[PDB]
């Protein structure tokens, strides 16, 4: 049996073809540069023409990014992605959905194909009677180099997953996929069932969807050959544990709260899981994010929360000039806690970054402190890849976007939206774009922070008089962006040529000393 036969059995059968909302297509890649175009390539062939394809490359070694790239320079049906650290494929669908604009949101794996109706068929049964929520049709496992069908427990297809199809409110209405490296569909899957009811979801059997058999892919953990057209599928012991906990959470769980229990972007495991089945950051101490804002900017600090409120702990927000507090910030609750300055004469400006490390210190309360800026748009990734960096080195460092090396017109500029392809030890990180660990500083007093407008310059002071490294991390182009929307060196030079020395003559004899820091300097 080959996928001709497939094909054949979809020439046969006119269900779904008598009948547009926008469908956006979600596919996540992690190293299938092989793969990509093909599976692009069977999506922009769809019968259905008003389509988006997007593509969350899950930060790739080889070059799959540099070929979605390309294509989406070649049409505009085609927008694309890459995070900054390897997440898991449900993490960067996840993103993916964030990103779409379609009514209608269905799935493709960039090592897959699909059949040219695939859409069109089973969105005119989605959308058959108003009360269904979702739909889903079969796939097969195919040889690659003969497309030949490799049976799966006994059936040439079968209902799958990856082949859901579904109104774009299920993710307002039930939260998002667990961000698991595997299993997480399954669970999606019965959250639909659990919380429309199971006949809301309709099964469209035909063979339309063509998963790719290659070695060590996600599902090859369940896989017994039995010979070269057969195999078996059957859950591992870690699979299985997991599904034995989220369906117990199905149950013990009312269906309104699952919207709370499984929010997106995250840092933490949504289901407690072992490390084979999580790339989340979990963080072992709290992760406070601090940002300051004036209220020219108040439609990018709503961007900003709302991206970045399920990525930490809490809160410090310095209102600086703000007449009331918004709304989506009261919606934080204690989950924030907002400094409002009126007068201008007692504001700190961009010094109110650093209001919450003084307490901590004084606290001795631990945890990852982020420094953030009103006017930068800030990826979902953003949190657990800074973590990530901060742990390659063991914490023993301050970790940046936008850094300066020193020797004004000789200063090296690594701008946070440009790209870096390898971390760099710098001089001055911009405080918009920092992450680093409480511990490093044992003591610290604000107002040694004279004079307000320079907070980047009196932290890089701090860094240096402790003998802390400053590090720009690798990052694509665009991974952050500005946005300023429309919104007198002399204190800055005085301060910078008092407190010398700068350039890599501060850098060196930090980087010379310590093996993890070789790599940093030319
Ligand atoms: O860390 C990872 C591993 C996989 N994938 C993607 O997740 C999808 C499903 O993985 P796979 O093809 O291995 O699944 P299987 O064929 O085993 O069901 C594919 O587009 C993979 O490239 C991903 O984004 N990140
Ligand atoms: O009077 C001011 C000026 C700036 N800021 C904040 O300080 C940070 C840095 O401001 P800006 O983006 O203007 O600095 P630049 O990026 O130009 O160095 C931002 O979060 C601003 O909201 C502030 O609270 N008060
Ligand atoms: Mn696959
Ligand atoms: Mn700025
Ligand atoms: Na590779
Ligand atoms: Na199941
Ligand atoms: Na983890």
């Amino acid at each position: 049996t080959s996928i001709t036969d497939l094909y054949n059995e979809v020439a046969k059968s006119d269900l779904g073809l008598v009948k547009n909302p926008l469908v956006s297509i979600i596919m996540t890649s992690h190293n299938t540069a092989q793969f990509i175009e093909a599976s692009i390539n069977s999506l922009l062939l769809q019968t259905y023409k008003n389509i988006e394809i997007i593509i969350v490359d899950d930060d790739s070694s080889d070059n799959t990014f540099e070929i979605a790239s390309r294509i989406a320079n070649t049409t505009s049906k085609v927008r694309v992605f890459r995070l900054n650290s390897n997440l898991g494929t449900y993490f960067a669908k996840n993103t993916g959905i964030l990103k779409s604009k379609g009514d209608i949101i269905f799935f493709q794996d960039s090592d897959d194909v699909c059949h040219h109706e695939r859409i069109e068929r089973c969105v005119n049964i989605l959308l058959a009677n108003k009360e269904t929520i979702a739909v889903r049709c079969a796939y097969s496992r195919l040889a690659p180099e003969t497309q030949h069908i490799i049976k799966v427990n006994n059936m040439d297809y079968r209902l799958g997953f990856i082949t859901l199809g579904m109104h774009r409110k299920v993710f307002q209405e039930i939260g998002f996929f667990n961000c698991t490296t595997k299993g997480s569909d399954d669970e999606f899957f019965h959250r639909i069932a659990k919380y429309y009811g199971k006949e809301k979801i309709k099964n469209l059997l035909l063979p339309l969807y063509y998963n790719t058999m290659r070695e060590n892919s996600l599902f090859t953990d369940m896989v017994e050959w039995i010979d070269n057209h057969n195999i078996i599928q059957k859950m591992s012991d870690t699979r299985q544990h997991y599904a034995t906990l989220f369906q117990a959470m199905h149950n013990e769980t009312a269906s309104h709260d699952f919207k709370n229990l499984f929010q997106f972007p995250r840092i933490y495991d949504a289901l407690p899981v072992p490390q084979e089945m999580s790339k989340l950051s979990n963080p072992k101490i709290p992760v406070y994010i601090n940002i300051c804002s004036i209220p020219s900017r108040i439609a990018q600090l709503r961007r900003i929360i709302g991206i970045l409120k399920n990525q930490c702990d809490h809160f410090h927000i310095y209102l600086d000039g703000y007449v009331e507090i918004p709304d989506f910030i009261k919606n934080l609750g204690n989950k924030a806690t907002v400094v409002h300055c009126k007068d201008k004469d007692n504001s700190i400006r961009d010094n109110g970054k650093f209001i919450l490390l003084e307490e901590l210190i004084e606290k001795n309360q631990d945890g990852y402190y982020i420094t953030c800026d009103d006017d930068i748009i800030y990826p979902s990734d953003y949190i657990n890849t800074m973590i990530k960096k901060l742990n390659e080195y063991d914490d023993k460092a301050v970790i940046g976007l936008h850094g300066i090396l020193f020797p004004s017109a000789d200063r090296l500029v690594y701008s946070f939206y440009k790209p870096l392809e390898k971390d760099k030890a710098v001089n001055v990180l911009g405080t918009g774009t920092v992450s680093f660990r409480v511990s490093l500083f044992n003591q610290f007093s604000l107002s040694d922070f004279t004079h307000s407008g320079m907070a980047d310059i009196y932290f890089s002071l701090l860094c240096k008089k402790n003998n802390i490294l400053q590090i720009c991390i690798s990052r694509p182009a665009n991974w952050l962006t500005e946005d300023n929307r429309d919104s007198n060196d002399e204190q800055q030079t005085q301060l910078i040529m008092e407190n010398g020395p700068w350039g890599y003559s501060s850098i060196y004899p930090l980087v010379k000393n310590h093996p993890k820091f070789t790599d940093l300097i030319p």
